[PDB]
């Protein structure tokens, strides 16, 4: 199945064949959420999934890019993710174009900024903190935490989540291991987001856009609320290709949306194996 962080969704020929599809995963989900798109994709694809990994979104595709290298060599890479993948394939974008690597196609699945850009001050972090909270509050029941005032800061992000164990279960909750787990690797996923800087790219990409963020983004950041046309890409990306699939973000990836997101992406992959001569 997995070697390492890659999983095979389709192996690739033992000789020949197409170009492999790499695919990455969403905040707290594998690879597997890929099989839909591989469905709408040409036959033989090989498609290849790059499983969690830690660190800033730059210490993740400095783990990642020696793996594409290894499997890939020069390219023609083909790079695709949805939500948080598609931040990790862009970021992977960057580093294999920055060692001199072929890169012609890179797949951002809803891959959406909040349209406004997202205030990084005090009030703000305690702001979406409370929200954060506001989860735990309802699912976990345990409406009786507490809000830190400065403990917030001095911790980092495995403390802060280490701090809200600490509070739910003192509460006579026992959250299960394997929920404790998803709800941190989920935090620190979409914490690497938070504090990543995306640098500007002049080669091809194509977003996926949905038209709206589900419910519980918009309750956790209510600027997901609104999304520009470009998706907060414009501005780093000079040919950006904005495809429309409607929708919400949570089923861009799900039948039946997957079919106008994989119909068009193997107009690329028909493309690119053709400009294989
Ligand atoms: C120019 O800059 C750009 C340009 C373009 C861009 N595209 C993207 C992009 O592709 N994506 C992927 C899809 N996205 C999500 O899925 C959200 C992620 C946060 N969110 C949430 N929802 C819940 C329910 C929980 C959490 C959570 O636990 N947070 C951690 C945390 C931090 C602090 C306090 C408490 C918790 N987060 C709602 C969904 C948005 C980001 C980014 C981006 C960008 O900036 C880097």
């Amino acid at each position: 199945q997995i070697d390492g962080f890659v999983r095979t969704l389709r192996a690739r020929p033992e000789a020949g064949g197409k170009v492999p599809v790499f695919v990455f995963h969403p905040a707290g989900g594998s690879t597997v959420v890929y099989e839909p798109l591989l469905g709408r994709l040409p036959a033989d694809t090989p498609m290849y999934g790059f499983e969690r990994v830690e660190g800033s979104i730059e210490e993740r595709a400095q783990q990642y890019v020696p793996k594409l290298i290894e499997m890939q060599g020069d390219g023609p890479y083909v790079l695709v993710g949805w939500s948080l993948g598609g931040v990790l394939a862009y970021a992977c974008a960057i580093g294999l174009r920055r060692l001199g690597k072929d890169v012609r196609f890179v797949g951002l699945i809803d891959a959406v900024r909040a349209g406004e850009e997202i205030p990084q001050t005090k009030e703000e972090i305690r702001k979406r903190w409370d929200r954060y909270a506001a989860f735990a509050e309802k699912t976990f029941n345990v409406t009786i935490p507490a809000i830190p005032y400065e403990q917030l800061e001095e911790l980092d992000d495995e403390g802060q989540v280490r701090f809200v164990l600490d509070a739910v279960s003192q509460s006579g909750v026992q959250i299960p291991a394997g929920i404790i787990e998803h709800q941190r690797t989920s935090y620190l996923d979409n914490r690497a987001i938070d504090t990543a800087q995306i640098q500007p790219y002049d080669g091809h990409v194509t977003l996926y856009m949905a038209d709206r963020y589900h419910d519980d983004a918009i309750m956790f950041e209510p600027r997901y609320a609104v999304r520009q046309p470009d998706g907060g890409w414009g501005e780093y990306v000079s040919d950006l290709e904005v495809v429309p699939i409607g929708g919400e973000h949570i089923q861009a990836i799900d039948e039946p949306i997957i079919a106008k997101v994989g119909e068009h992406m193997s107009r690329a992959l028909g493309q690119i194996e053709a400009d294989r001569t």
